[PDB]
């Protein structure tokens, strides 16, 4: 048998956006899927897990996918975080959407996310001169050309990785502002989205090393007019999948009670910063929804009212939003509505 | 089974002059030609099919190649525009020449065009110094070596790029200005000329960001003697190719009632800074034709003199003219009149 | 018959800190492990194990690997430094582990160590910015991303090395400070952890010119709050990883009569920098020893404390300790005690 | 079927030095040598082969090889240049050859060319240090290393290039001057030796651009001591291969009437600053033969006096002479000379 | 049939110290070693082996390997300068060596030298930081890391060309200055070691061009304590390989009359400089040989002593002495008085 690299990679405990840490074990065994990678630990006053004298944490394989970078047998490892007595430690967001994702199974509740990113070397966008301000937005998106088109050569090596990591990419493209770009996740399950979402961002900051630039997740990069960075979520239940009623209920949902502030609070920190009712999208602090409708908080495609079936798309959510916690807050919100309104 | 990439292009509804847009797809398919291509949608805000709150666009395939930059089973896919109740977006401009094309497609027309373009770093010309300019044109023509030539590597790159798609290249040759390039397409029907000449154009910025420098189609990049950026294009039927007759009609043609403003107000943006009497190659705004002429509107080569059959060359269009509306205006007007005329 | 390369390498005798020295002979013989290898010699003078008239050395082989930077049928060969009568020449300090390694080897000593180091460009750390510092430390520590993440290159190329040496390497990190890192090698026997972890520093020194930087060893790289390298070593016997009765004896043992100075004193150059009170660890004047206490001379790891079986970590070595040094004290420390007890 | 690359190269009108011009064509047929290559054009206006109202040029193939830099099926195409009448254009000097070629066919001549050339980084010397001069002559004839050694990467391009075009390139060597060097040609007949010889240079300019360089063949680069650059030509037909009364007729005919200012006058552009008295060869204004001399116009080798048979070498042209027209004279010179005196 | 390149590699006349030179000749034969290789010629004027009006030069290959560089079919020629009578020209120095070699050929001479070089960039000493010193020497020699070794990337790529070529490299190793180097070769017959290091010095230059440095075999590159380069030589005949009286014989005859002085002042050019009272060796001006004495002019390396057999070191030749004049006067010396003594 064999000796092969593992990434061990997992989500911290730093505010109020969390980051990810990685480190590498060399395993000297017989290949088997996640059930056979060993449970492993850190220090956790480096990663603002303990930042103290009682935190040492564990880390627990949730996910395993091929390394693309080292290439070979090696492989990549997504970890959950847990006390040293084997509970969720407190950073840990995946498990409260794992129990959700279980509770709701029945509706088979199905995911998209459009991650945007930014960008930059050093302190200077990418797509911005020294000092100064390219020309207004218009030809940067889905654009061609050196004039108007920054980190391609990037983008190309980190949609290679994910599909060689066996991701669920459906597309990329390049956005409104200079050296922005989006790549999109799914369909999926909750669990699984989010995963895949983590290793696919942690596959754009390892690419990015390579180039010397830097990517950020930041919703308003640059201030102004220049455009924000959302992690737009398309979801839908299989009722959803098959007719318009439940399409309206989990759009109505989202509208009742504290729902609205509740996920706005969670999507993202300097949500302020990004959703503007000028620009993309609506104001962080209303909530609104429509078929066609750019400027509300959620839209429904114009095939989806058309086909009278179809998916959801929330426009709230930022690009530095955490998948698990955008996941459990749809599943819980609209897969309640839904089972209350016996459109299960 | 597989996975690829599939880029789609198309193009926008920019004034003065249009361009080109791309995204990708991650398809997971059993390979079948273009019909069996899923159409597509983007949001128009972004691309000048709105710049307002109220469009979504649809893609659909017309054509597709080997993308030769990805490689592999990776592909082009070029799109036109539709609205979602699938009628031509006005921004279309190939569904007027697809119209056209079935209109007088028993005459048979068939078009070479001849591309010109430009290479810039930056500002700057790429062949010009920083600050300053070269020793004056005679040597860059047809060039070799490095006082003389620019950008070569680009353009290896390009048409290796372009043959590895199954383009229709005749031939590529150094301009008359440093830097400045050219690239023949055809022969070939009016819709597949046109295609491949804009799946080119897409080929040639996409080839040169990975050297660092842009091409321009501008038609007089640089004020002055400095030579302008022409796309001439060659013209005939089946009675051109047979006989004498049908090519003077042709030509006279083109001079009749209000076609010589026709033509020339569609034949790109810029065209009264490349078009005057000094140089290449007649002014704008009067018709001439003649045999062997290079200082008229419309050039008869001496070869198609000396057989008495061939094609017609019109030296008007800009480089930065749409190839979909400068074949629909010449089959137009020159087939129209060749219908009355009884040489069909 | 065939030509091979081999790198002979050996440690000389340099204060306070011996470095590694190197050539290359070509061998033209039937390759062998380790025993068909040739004794060499080298001057004395060159090297700090003369600087005088009269030493000439003796380079006898000890250990060998394949040399993955040259590939191919290729060695590296790791001696030890005899006189011209084949005693022991005065820089030898592996000699004296020999002695240990046997006379203890029922006790069936292990070691694992956990190398840091730092990497420089010229006289600035790698991670420092020209003529300033870097943000506080926090997001380095297993980090990802251009902003906080260097040299990562040399690193994979490094371990990449070592594997291909085929070195028992466990693991590698990024440290808290920027431009630091770690590699552990072990599990191993103490001459077998010592001669690896040697050549894995001669590997390091070596694949990091080819990137043109450098790697130090220096406990304290930079003054101040900035974390210092260490080479924490972590220890047992199989009366240790049995039970938690001879943990108590190991730990304790280190802490009688002058055996906290015997060892610090060893423990590397310039330890009264990196051993402070203020951080970690525990002052280098003081021992101590703990469950779980990172701020100790000696920690017992939660695990080992709750299994009742495992090892013991002692967190005062510097990174510029002599391995040979270091584990023949903890042999000779801890195994000593043990045979005592009759907890062996 | 298959499609290759076609790469048209000609010679322009330009005074009071012709210089190389070339286009490509794109190929769609089944290979076959020369004859079923098509004739093509091109406007002479921009070429100083019209300048004017009347002239359009025909291509026409002379000469064939594999393109060594493109690669695969792809090939170079030397053509001649005529009028629309078919007849050869007024630049055309390969014409005038080929006549005197079959005229004296009986005599079998045969040419060797030594073609030097100079490197040049814009207007600095490629040896030259900026602003200055390098040291006096004499280390970087057939020298070695960097101190003395300039553009040896881009000599051994172009002498791959070479050969694999098939050329008949017997050596190279490191010429007198820093960047300067040498390649020969030969031994071929007339018409080969000045078509391979063209395709050669072409080749050089080409190969240079890659490695970012200029290759010029003005005949004295840099004024004063530095050395001027020359086209040595060996010349013999089958009566001075057999016998030296041929040879010494050879000779004599160079010296008779007007033959020295006429050969002189067409030997290349500014001769009179390469051939002055005080270094090589001789002054431009005496004619001189002699047996190993190097100071003479033309020398008898010191192994063809000795073997009684040979060779002659004619030391006077520039190194931008055309081939063709050194070749014509030397020909009609001497077998004219040889036929009257018998020795055919 | 097929073409290959040779290189003509040969020295010239240059005083004090003599160059390589060298140029390429295209054959087209069936390939032979060396027996079927041409003699060539070259012109004096420009090598220092005229600088007069009378010398033209005849290359007579002595010595062939393959070109690693090129590699493949091609191929190095080493070549001896003859007159155009065939006689030895007067720069000629393995002719001398030649018949000694015979003269003596029944004591069976075997030559090893140690041939040291220091790497440059320009003025620069390449281990030395423009405008000022480096850290004083000790941990250079034999070294690792970027503070410490300089040009080892020309160094390996040197070595493996050597190895490829066939010759006898018995190892390779750092030197005390920074960017000082050394290669062995040996042991190996005097005409045959000589040609093979000048082969291997041709090398040298030659790879190290790739790398954009120099080397130089200057004896003492920068003044002061800085270290000289040498060429160490040791020597031995069958009966020195059998006892120690004639090593005793061979170390007392080169201190006899006029033997220190007729080789020092062989040894090459500035020995002066090099050779100091102070340091290495022994002053150029006393004769001295002792075992394990590395100040004196001679030493007996202690394992012959020890042995009672073996060879003798001479330390006075400077790293740039012709190979073929130590090792004529070193068996001219030696085996001389080995045959009065009896001892042959
Ligand atoms: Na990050
Ligand atoms: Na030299």
């Amino acid at each position: 048998h064999m000796t092969f690299k593992a990434e061990y990679i997992w989500i911290d405990g730093t505010e109020p956006t969390a980051k990810l840490r990685s480190k590498t074990k060399i395993i000297t065994a017989a290949p088997a899927g996640l059930d056979a990678l060993p449970v492993w630990g850190f220090d956790g006053s480096s990663t603002n897990q303990a930042e103290g004298s009682s935190s040492d944490c564990v880390l627990k394989p949730v996910f395993s996918c091929p390394d693309p970078i080292r290439g070979g047998e090696d492989i990549l490892v997504l970890c959950e975080v847990l006390d040293t007595d084997m509970t969720p430690h407190p950073s840990n967001t995946r498990a409260a959407l794992a129990e959700l994702s279980e509770r709701f199974a029945a509706q088979e509740p199905v995911f998209g996310i459009e991650q945007e990113y930014t960008f930059f070397k050093g302190t200077r966008p990418l797509g911005f001169p020294e000092g100064g301000f390219p020309a207004a937005q218009g030809g940067y998106y889905c654009g061609v050309g050196s004039d108007e088109i920054f980190g391609r050569d990037v983008v190309e090596a980190h949609l290679e990785n994910c599909l060689k990591a066996g991701l669920g990419i459906s597309g990329i493209n390049a956005e409104v502002m200079p050296g922005q770009w989006e790549f999109q996740v799914g369909p999926l399950a909750p669990l699984e989205v989010s995963d895949q979402l983590w290793v696919a961002r942690w596959l754009l900051y390892r690419t990015a090393e390579d180039f010397e630039v830097s990517a950020t997740l930041d919703p308003k990069p640059v201030k102004g007019d220049w455009n924000g960075a959302g992690a737009h979520t398309n979801f839908s239940t299989k009722a959803m999948r098959e007719g318009y009623d439940a399409i309206i209920t989990a759009a109505e949902s989202l509208g009742e009670g504290s729902k609205p502030m509740d996920h706005v609070k969670n999507y993202g920190a300097g949500i302020d910063d990004r959703l503007t009712g000028l620009h993309e999208t609506a104001p962080w602090n209303e909530y609104s929804y429509g078929v066609s409708d750019r400027g509300a908080s959620v839209r429904i495609p114009w095939q989806v009212e058309k086909d009278g079936k179809g998916y959801i798309e929330d426009r709230r959510p930022n690009a530095n939003v955490d998948p698990y916690v955008v996941t459990r807050l749809l599943v819980d919100t609209c897969c309640t509505a839904l089972e209350k309104a016996g459109q299960v």
